[PDB]
């Protein structure tokens, strides 16, 4: 059996403009010339984003109605460039004529007749502004980018947009407004439209006031305009429009394009308008969100509660025994971002693996998105979670429950409880409880989801699926198949997927008593108009499962009898515990918080990092799938030396050398590391030196020296295929370490910033800053890796090995030599010659509102090259200058702004969102701050800085955080400013926490493996060498007495923290009462730990697994 694709069967055309429409008239895609205008396309059963609301003012009431759309119920006739839509409400009745024109204008001209005495229209449009794929890989990075400019016209408030980030070379624009009508207030973002609360109402939020009248500069770009109130007593009309232009390199100052406006208005279609069939839903009613529970009822399912949240005696969110977390619903309803989870499918720790299976999972009734075996953007089975307040909620599997004569979507249930393993719902119905459950299978390659009454009480359902068999839904024909209760979907041939995966396909294990069909049941006269999506309609039953296998590579195996949560919630328990060696902290007091948060959250960072590894997609990021080629080379690399997974380790870095490209001898940004040749072959300039340092701290941890004689491939640049040509990785490394070489500005060993740093946002805006700037942190990384290079080789091939340490100081040289003035490290130099040269992000460039950067500061001490006194200063520059109470930021003073041209550097200058990066909080570099506070001993500074970006508690820690997901990692904390120059103005506020902030995106990110790094190697100081482990404890006097659990060369060893400041020697560590003997750790800051033989130490573990740590912190 063939599935069809959907189409958009309204079809509107005028010269190089093409706007589809579902039947029911809503937008699927506005194009004018190569640029999409709406954010968000239309689907079958919700509609679309955007609306015309009437609104009606009584007495005793306020009422609101949308005219267009398939919740309308409106009647539509069309022409080829033209939409009729008629019908009434109350006593009102309109016409809402849609006209496209030949100028890229368009109209929504409204004509109402009735009588009343008081009404108003609102007007509210999505709005995308890039390219098709720009639109569909991430409407929320799109968004984040596009300027908005408020004007006062004719007619009152006018909308102009400017997209900052080029998009085929261009910046589009947009310009909304209203004719024949003052649009009296606006608004620009979804949250400020559609609010929080439509998580659970379904109701706009707006849609019940006024607009806020302020910009919002967010991640849902979405303009809405509202009316001066009117009365009616006859025929009323008036317009609302849009204009396209592709290109306006310009900033916005004025309201442009008034005479083409009035020209495209007297624009109307020749041809004849016709009626045209809408099919109409039957029996399907609003959404159905549970009601909360109170205490009571929480008390009854969730008696065992740890680390609880409460807002104005409202408890939020918990964690239990059994290592869940919990949110209630009135968590969801403040939180701007939506509570979701990543599952994911057990592999072998030993090896990079292939073909693991993963599914996401949001608290508003997203049960599974983006089904996927292996390629998380390719190998998928439903499609991808968009947006943020379920506008849109088609995607991927909902569940609809028949409730009176109607069936209603599930939404926002009483509690979600996430586990590594599952998710699981809590739907409060009259007298009742519905449990949904979504779960990964230990050991299989499944994903199952179970329906349960409580009560176990009947009830009807649909089962509806977003498939796309594929990279997208929409795109191409699916294969489906039946025999019995088991379903075969596989992709047809000319998707991308079968040509690398020929053999991909997925199954479905669906109810015995079911109905298959696509969403002809949805309809009164049975139209399908969607036919990809798989309806599965379940009666009279008080449970049921859905059974979803994935098979990349065509190893199909059959379904088990029975499918228990429960016994694979313990598989995985045990899986996420040896992960983590163990890792457990206990006291015979009560344990310290900031302890008893590590224990809540480091298997939730593990499951993050292990996701970010494996399966690389977060919850906004929902595009990735490839291998960050810096990114491999922290978190997950940090997080696998840490823990002791070395053989993982060798083939992440073999697998990683394969990927360097021939002729550059570089790598790329990132690349697919499956079958897909896909990759970037131009990168930034601090990429090349990741995989040096990763192979030379793996090398360092282990001795393992052979993976230098590897005979590993290349790869090439246009193309991403193998050469055939391997070289051992020592030659690798060499050929890698000439292009360093070839970076150093004439006369010096200054290193070209070239494609730029660490720091996405920090590209530069021309060629010669990409020549002449220096980035003082990449000068720092790249003295580091060619010092940690030269040990790792030393004793293999000496004269390359004493090259890299000529290098290396030639280059420590040219740090101290020119990026050094007051005592203070520049974030740049711009050199032209020596005798034309100038600091940036230095003190002394004193026309630039931006005088100090962080990241050279923290480098400098990680990698022991500042000096003690200079070591000193750079503290006392972060105190003053960077550190905050929500952490320390990336620099003094945010990038310019000014209406999203860039001068000096790219997407920080083009940012109209105060978001990632760009809030100057990105969480990433606050770890690296606590590895050099760690690195300098300094205890008391690094737990702090630890607690601050600790989710759990966090409003409790850091009194201006606005709460968030607890159980996740968050990249960034952001100030809540509107917009840009609101930033700049008040930025001080962060520094005194007079600000609130909130969170950025989630889960996908090097932070979490790096951060369980820095709590067990670099603070709790339990580090692995070559048979030897390392004890170098940076703890305060609240560990004092605690204990850790943890495992060390496949022993489990207890290690009890005693913190004496009174003692003679720094450390000194007892098993027994016997001294284990060893040799002290080398550190210019403070006194270093100890190195311990692993013969030694085992030894001493088998009589007594209890080691005493004495340390003067
Ligand atoms: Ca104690």
């Amino acid at each position: 059996g063939i599935l069809k694709t959907l189409s958009a069967p309204i079809i509107l055309e005028n010269s190089n403009s093409t706007f589809t429409f579902l039947p029911g008239g809503d937008n699927f895609e506005w194009i004018h010339e190569s640029i999409m205008i709406n954010a968000f396309q239309g689907n079958t059963l919700d509609g679309s984003t955007n609306n015309l609301y009437l609104r009606i003012y009584k007495d005793n009431s306020l009422a609101f109605y949308p005219l267009i759309g398939m919740n309308s119920k409106s009647t539509i006739k069309s022409g080829t460039s033209t939409l009729i839509f008629e019908g009434t409400a109350e006593d009102i009745s309109y016409t809402v004529t849609f006209r496209l024109t030949p100028y890229g204008i368009w109209f929504w001209d409204i004509s109402l007749s009735g009588n009343c005495n008081k009404a108003d229209i609102i007007y509210s449009q999505d709005i995308g502004v890039g390219t098709k794929g720009s639109v569909n890989s991430n409407e929320l990075y799109l968004a984040q980018y596009l300027g908005h400019s408020i004007f006062q016209g004719d007619y009152g408030y006018v909308i102009c947009s400017r997209q900052n980030m080029a998009q085929g070379d261009l910046f589009p624009y947009l310009q909304q407004g209203s004719l024949g009508i003052r649009s009296i207030a606006y608004s620009t973002d979804g949250t400020q439209f559609f609010g929080l609360s439509y998580k659970k109402t379904n109701i706009p939020e707006a849609l019940y006031g006024d607009l806020p009248s302020k910009n919002k500069q967010y991640e849902l770009a979405h303009t809405a305009l509202q009316t001066e109130a009117f009365s009616l007593s006859g025929t009323k009309q008036f317009s609302f429009y849009g204009i396209c232009k592709t290109n306006h390199p310009e900033v916005i100052r004025e309201i442009e394009y008034i005479q083409e406006l009035e020209k495209a208005y007297a624009y109307h279609e020749s041809g004849e308008i016709l009626p045209v069939n809408v099919p109409t839903l039957q029996n399907i009613g609003a959404p159905y969100a549970s009601s909360r529970w109170d205490a009571k009822q929480v008390e009854h399912y969730f008696p065992k509660r740890l680390l609880e949240e409460k807002e104005e005696e409202a408890l939020l969110s918990f964690f239990t025994p059994e290592k869940s977390h919990v949110v209630l619903q009135d968590k969801e309803l403040t939180t701007e971002r939506p509570h979701g989870h990543i599952l994911m499918t057990n592999f072998d720790v030993t090896k990079v693996p292939q073909g693991v299976v993963s599914s996401t999972n949001y608290m508003y009734g997203a049960f599974n998105c983006q089904f996927v075996v292996g390629n998380t953007t390719y190998n998928k089975l439903l499609s991808n979670h968009r947006g943020l307040l379920n506008i849109q909620k088609d995607s991927g599997q909902r569940i609809f429950i028949k409730i009176g004569d109607c069936y209603r979507q599930l939404t926002l249930p009483a509690a979600y409880e996430m586990n590594v393993a599952g998710s699981t719902w809590y739907y409060q119905l009259d007298e009742d409880v519905l449990i949904i459950t979504s779960f990964a299978m230990y050991n299989r390659p499944e994903i199952v989801l179970k329906v349960q009454s409580l009560g176990h009480k009947k009830y009807d359902f649909i089962v509806t699926h977003q498939l796309t068999v594929g990279p997208n839904e929409y795109e191409n024909e699916i294969k489906l198949t039946r025999e019995g209760n088991i379903l075969q979907l596989s992709p047809t041939d000319p998707v991308v997927t079968n040509h690398f995966y020929p053999e991909l396909s997925f199954r479905m294990r669906i109810p015995e008593d079911c109905t298959l069909s696509d969403d002809s049941i949805f309809f009164h006269n049975n139209t399908t108009i969607n036919p990809s999506l798989l309806s599965i309609e379940i009666l009279q039953k008080s449970s049921f499962d859905i059974v979803m296998q994935g098979f990349d590579t065509g190893n199909v195996i059959p379904f088990l009898d029975q499918y228990d949560y429960k016994e694979q919630l313990e598989a995985y328990r045990i899986y996420y515990d040896q992960l983590v060696c163990n890792f457990k902290l206990s006291a015979p007091d009560k344990i310290p918080l900031s302890a008893e948060k590590l224990n809540a959250i480091i298997h939730w960072y593990a499951h993050d990092a292990l996701i970010h590894f494996a399966s690389p997609h977060g919850l906004e990021q929902s595009g990735g799938a490839a291998w960050g080629t810096r990114d491999v080379c922290q978190g997950p690399i940090e997080f696998f030396l840490t823990t002791g997974h070395f053989d993982l380790v060798r083939h992440i870095l073999i697998t990683l050398y394969s990927h360097q490209i021939e002729g550059g001898f570089e790598w790329p940004q990132w690349f697919m590391f499956d079958h897909y040749p896909i990759h970037q072959e131009d990168c930034h300039g601090d990429v090349v030196f990741w995989p040096l340092k990763a192979i030379s701290d793996y090398i360092q941890a282990t001795g393992d020296t052979s993976i230098l004689n590897e005979l590993v491939d290349y790869r090439t640049a246009k193309d991403a295929l193998p050469t055939n040509q391997p070289e051992t990785i020592l030659i690798h490394i060499k050929r890698a370490v000439t292009t360093i070489k070839n970076r150093y500005l004439s006369g010096t060993a200054l290193i070209s910033y070239a494609g730029g740093d660490w720091d996405d946002t920090l590209q530069p805006a021309n060629s010669e800053l990409k020549e002449n700037l220096v980035s003082a942190w990449t000068q720092a990384l790249a003295e580091q890796t060619l010092e940690l290079l030269c040990s790792a080789i030393k004793g293999i091939d000496h004269d390359f090995s004493k090259e890299l340490s000529h290098m290396a100081n030639d280059i420590r040289t040219s740090f101290y030599q020119y990026l050094i003035k007051d005592g203070v490290i520049a974030g740049f130099l711009y050199r032209e010659s020596e005798e034309h040269m100038k600091y940036m992000l230095h003190p002394d460039d004193t026309e630039s509102s931006i005088h100090y950067r962080l990241l050279p500061l923290t480098r400098s001490i990680i990698a022991q090259l500042a000096d003690f006194k200079l070591a000193t200063r750079n503290l006392e520059i972060i105190d003053e200058h960077l550190a905050c109470p929500d952490g320390v930021r990336l620099m003094d003073h945010p990038a310019s702004y000014s209406g999203g041209i860039s001068k000096i550097f790219l997407r920080a200058e083009q940012a109209a969102n105060v978001g990632r990066e760009i809030s100057l909080q990105y969480v990433h570099a606050h770890i690296r701050y606590i590895e050099a506070l760690a690195t300098m001993g300094l205890s008391k500074k690094a737990w702090d800085a630890l607690m601050r970006i600790n989710p759990i508690l966090l409003t409790d820690y850091v009194p201006n955080a606005l709460t968030r997901q607890s159980n996740v990692y968050f990249s960034s904390s952001e100030g809540c400013f509107d917009d840009r120059y609101e930033y700049a103005k008040n930025f001080d506020k962060l520094r005194t926490g007079d600000i609130n902030v909130k969170g950025g995106w989630r889960l996908y990110s090097s932070g979490p493996g790096i951060y369980i790094r820095r709590i067990i190697a670099d603070l709790l100081g339990i580090r692995f060498g070559h048979n030897v482990i390392h004890i170098d404890p940076v703890v305060t006097k609240e560990l004092d007495g605690v204990t850790l659990q943890f495992t060390c060369f496949g022993k489990t060893v207890f290690f009890t923290y005693h913190v004496d400041d009174t003692m003679d020697k720094h450390i000194c560590v007892k098993s027994n009462n016997n001294i284990l003997p060893g040799d002290n750790l080398n550190n210019i800051y403070r006194d270093g730990g100890i190195q311990i033989a692993k013969d030694v130490f085992l030894s001493a573990a088998m009589s007594d697994n209890n080691f005493h740590i004495y340390v003067k912190n």
